[PDB]
């Protein structure tokens, strides 16, 4: 933050959102290609594959980020991850041209796509973690209140980038043609890399035994704070889809003139408005009234609202079944935006304070590695959370409610939200118990 | 514990159980008399008055115990409380003889009964707290493991005394006559006082500024641990009646050949068997496996089982409504004994560790006062808990389920158990948060 800290932060947000946009675009491209040509298993997939692939990218994040920050530095890390992304986008014309496929699966299509997906996940995770670390370092050199403000703005920028990604890739790759849908990601990546190269003067670079063993004692005390985050991430990830499932069972209203995937963006637009309100209102009042949320009570209050979000979800659940007992209806569909706003309060109070929390036990030897493993907690809660959904879907019944739009089945939506509240309360009870041993 | 610590402990248990028996007997006697003669309001009461009167006794416990331990000592405290009990039992012939009533409410029946009830509550609370303090002092002079064993045995003896009280007072005062029902409490009190006077040699007596101000700093740090116990006591006391209400809505089975009040004893007999199993099995394994439950994690684990007891209660709740949706039945009435055993595990892990917890921040100037205010937390959770039940009964509906045996009403039993789980989880979250500041 020499003189253009505003321009540096803005460029960071732009390059991050464009990276996320290109990521979603190329993932949808490769998934569609795999489903189309032969790919003998065909993936057996049309949608929801993107979420599990982002979870797999989060799973691959820790080792890639660790390698990047231990054997490549911090600037060359993003540089080479973006270069591997250029390699993936230069493999993309093989997806475009039929000669590419004829040369891929004309000899020893499947393995080259496996390698491309692996490299793409590694590069995306590395560039995400390293841009987060860049912004964090810049704002820690700037100020602590500025650090919190920039973390909130960075999460808001991630959300806006995901929204614009969804909309623009859907529009381009479904409306006009395919070659434009192939040149949009490569062009956005090129212009984001140009912006990043134009921002290298205002960016501050940093250089890459018994001191390494001392880091293990720091790991054995912060990991219990992070291994207990997996149950919290396991609970929230199905709520990102069950809230869509709960909203799908309601009568949608017609006011002011893909629907099943728009509710996925509905959880994101809630974060798009909660952060600007929390940044300008909650931040000043939290300093004057002296609530003392020293980056840990904020995370505990978020999951408290997260458990309360399940309370409003469970209360709304029984309110839907009691109307059926009266003898289908919207079932207070407008009463779902508060719990959608409440889960956004839980998300803004667990991600942004959690991101700032990870930089408290940072010590600057593996600062990028602790960020990759932090995103891994979400991916583990995503894959195992989706596996818990998939396990309760085919032979389970507890997640088989989507069939027959939840009319006659062993749905047990009341038992799931009630058991999820118990798991969330246990996760909240275990966290405060571990947080009590954290300060010790 | 000079040589007859076994006999001393046994005499303590006997005098405590006989005191509780006489207490229940005389309370039922006075309630029946008030309801019978005129007592213009008539109490508007037939049953459930005993619970609220025990809650009022708990409310009066703190000031009485404080006066007893600050201006009377410890032995003279029990002595004069039992003497006031003799005064109440000598007022009881006025309840018996009609001339007593003609002289009471022939001039300035109501005020003498108010004074008698006040003195009876004060004496009962004082003798209970002082017998608890006597046993605690004896076993702390004996040993710590012996202290925990005797606390468990003392709670078990309280439960057995309540059971024998119920059964014997019901049998005598309903089967044969009334004069025997009047001589049973006075005779039991006399023989218990004789046993106590026979045990004074083995009992060890104890004698009754800036040091008093220093006790306030101890109060401002242990009260938040105890004010947060009121929500836990507020949650459990309706569960002592809602479990009876939930069991009343089921089809009772016929096996091996007052029913609505027997389930109140069903929660007590569960404690009558859980303590002997916990004393001989849980105590040895807790020492060898090194779980380190240093009198606070035990209390936190109890409410964790208490919240889990609501989980099994809530899961059983939706299991009862789902059968009605299938289209009344026992609704797995035998699946209620685990949650009855689970709430007994929560009770044995919150009372006995809580009693031992109160003696950790004891310091021996007001050791009897901290026990009276501890029982006051249950009474406050009892009266306000019953008030919450009464508030949700007439205009509420959430507790109006007993009417029409929960067939057609605004029962909302699913919303109550779900909201009670949230309040219990908040109480559990607030406790661990306060317990974290306790060791600090």
């Amino acid at each position: 933050p020499r003189r253009w800290r505003r321009a540096a932060g803005a460029a960071v947000l732009l390059v991050e959102m464009l990276e996320r946009a290109a990521f979603f675009g190329v993932t949808a491209n490769l998934v569609l290609y795999l489903n189309s040509t032969n790919f003998n298993w065909t993936g057996e997939q049309a949608t929801r594959a993107a979420l599990v692939f982002l979870g797999a990218s989060y799973l691959l994040a820790p080792v890639g980020g660790w390698l990047a920050d231990v054997y490549l530095g911090r600037y060359r890390a993003v540089a080479l991850s973006l270069l591997l992304y250029l390699a993936a986008s230069g493999l993309l014309p093989a997806t475009a041209f039929p000669d590419g496929r004829s040369s891929f699966c004309g000899e020893m299509c499947a393995p080259v796509l496996y390698a491309g997906l692996l490299l793409l996940g590694l590069a995306a995770s590395s560039v995400r973690s390293n841009l987060t670390s860049f912004g964090a370092d810049q704002v820690m050199d700037l100020g602590r209140d500025a650090t919190r403000r920039f973390f909130n703005w960075f999460y808001w920028s991630i959300n806006l980038g995901a929204v614009l990604s969804l909309l623009v890739v859907a529009f381009i790759q479904q409306n006009i043609s395919f070659l434009l849908g192939y040149s949009i990601p490569v062009g956005c990546v090129g212009l984001a890399f140009f912006i990043f190269l134009f921002a290298t003067p205002v960016f501050i670079t940093k250089p890459p035994p018994q001191e390494d063993i001392a880091n293990f004692q720091v790991l054995v005390k912060i990991l219990p704070v992070m291994v207990t985050l997996v149950p919290y991430w396991m609970v929230y990830f199905q709520m990102q889809s069950t809230y869509v499932l709960q909203g799908l069972h309601l009568h949608i209203p017609n006011i002011f003139p893909i629907p099943e995937a728009w509710l996925l963006l509905a959880n994101v637009v809630v974060v798009l408005i909660l952060v600007p309100l929390k940044d300008r209102l909650i931040d000043p009042l939290l300093l004057r009234c002296k609530l003392l949320p020293s980056a840990l009570q904020k995370m505990a209050l978020g999951m408290f609202f997260g458990f309360t979000s399940v309370i409003v979800a469970g209360v709304l659940e029984m309110e839907r079944l009691h109307y059926i007992h009266h003898n289908a209806a919207p079932l207070s569909i407008w009463w779902q935006i508060p719990q959608y706003l409440l889960i956004g309060i839980s998300e803004i109070f667990a991600s942004i304070p959690g991101l700032e929390f990870a930089y408290s036990e940072a010590p600057r030897s593996m600062q990028g590695a602790i960020m990759g493993i932090f995103f891994c907690l979400s991916g583990v809660g995503s894959l195992l959370g989706s596996s818990l959904v998939a396990l309760l879907s085919l032979p389970g019944g507890w997640l088989h409610c989507p069939k027959d739009f939840g009319n006659i089945n062993n749905c047990r939506m009341d038992l799931y939200f009630f058991l999820l509240a118990g798991i969330q309360a246990v996760t909240a009870l275990l966290f405060v118990w571990i947080a009590g041993r954290y300060e010790r």
